[PDB]
């Protein structure tokens, strides 16, 4: 089997991407944030504290003939941005782009933090990291991908995120029309439960490539590119007037600037992020200070190849017995 679903930016900045997901019988379609940096499929639901729901579409398990309470199971998750959610668990039928999993754990939120409430466009998350990070207790649950894997034509999924445009998540096949050149594969460590890999270096604009190992995670659920302070300083030094602002929370730059590209290495291959992808617009409405899309990972504890980086590539998440990651230009 295979599946193919379109993923759409939630706003004009590509702050996140939503993908429609069918849950239950009859289908209830919710727009979920596919997150390769976490491993819980959780939704706004009929159980979510009413004051914490503001515009989201909810899953109502009592209206699904295939829903079953997973008795005694609870979940609770905290994300890198300080947001969180928790609740109980049902199993139900879940379909993405025509690919169906029966008995998928669907984690129903009883509580969500303010950032989730405030984002009316995101009805939940669908985790695509390794199932070892799943938070369900006392019986850990598998991700949608892990459940689907054995049925897929090939044990892979691909992320093809758009810049200010829709893109595609495919399951079970590699669309050879969706990228240019060849796919370069690179080793993955699953020791921390992430799609963790080592970039071979970087360049700023038309500058020379610096060969240096940068360990980080491929994370579709993180908006920006978070890299070591040395790398980030080298980038922003090429933008007149750019500075790190503790009050704003990162690097800012004059909105009048033209940003240089940023290149990262995948083995001997190179992925180029155009300068425009690094512009996250005014820090506040009407400001002439703009927020940068490349930020320091110092004090996160991990480097993160988030959407800024991933949307410049066609990315293969290879879930074979020894997982790997593939990157191609597009």
């Amino acid at each position: 089997s295979t599946g193919s679903a379109t993923t759409t930016p939630i706003d004009s900045l590509d702050d996140a991407y939503i993908t429609p997901v069918q849950i239950g019988t009859p289908a209830q379609t919710l727009n979920l944030d596919f997150d390769t940096g976490s491993s819980d499929l959780w939704v706004f639901s009929s159980e979510t504290t009413a004051s914490e729901v503001d515009g989201q579409t909810i899953y109502t398990p009592s209206k699904s003939t295939t829903a079953k309470l997973l008795s005694g199971a609870t979940w609770s998750i905290s994300y890198g941005d300080g947001s969180s959610s928790s609740g109980d668990v049902y199993t139900d039928t879940v379909s993405v782009g025509g690919l169906t999993v029966t008995g998928q754990a669907v984690e129903s939120a009883k509580k969500v933090s303010s950032s989730f409430t405030e984002d009316s466009t995101i009805d939940g998350l669908l985790g695509l990291a390794f199932s070892t990070l799943n938070t369900v207790s006392p019986t850990q649950q598998k991700t949608f991908f892990d459940n689907a894997k054995a049925s897929l034509d090939s044990p892979v999924f691909t992320a093809d995120l758009g810049y200010h445009a829709p893109g595609t998540y495919n399951f079970g096949f590699i669309d050879t029309t969706a990228y240019t050149g060849s796919i370069t594969y690179t080793a993955v460590s699953t020791k921390q439960g992430f799609w963790e890999w080592t970039s071979t270096g970087y360049a700023v604009g038309s500058g020379t490539f610096k060969s240096t190992s940068i360990d980080g995670i491929a994370d579709t659920g993180t908006t920006l590119l978070y890299l070591p302070a040395t790398v980030v300083s080298a980038y922003w030094a090429q933008v007149s007037g750019a500075k790190s602002s503790s009050s704003v929370g990162g690097y800012v730059f004059p909105c009048s600037a033209t940003l240089p590209s940023f290149t990262f290495g995948v083995g001997s291959a190179r992925i180029v992020i155009p300068g425009d992808y690094i512009d996250f617009g005014p820090i506040s409405t009407g400001s002439s200070s703009c927020f940068g899309g490349i930020q320091s990972s110092a004090g996160i504890g991990i480097n993160i190849f988030g959407d800024v980086a991933l949307k410049a590539a066609f990315v293969v998440f290879n879930g074979a017995t020894t997982p790997t990651l593939g990157f191609a230009s597009k």
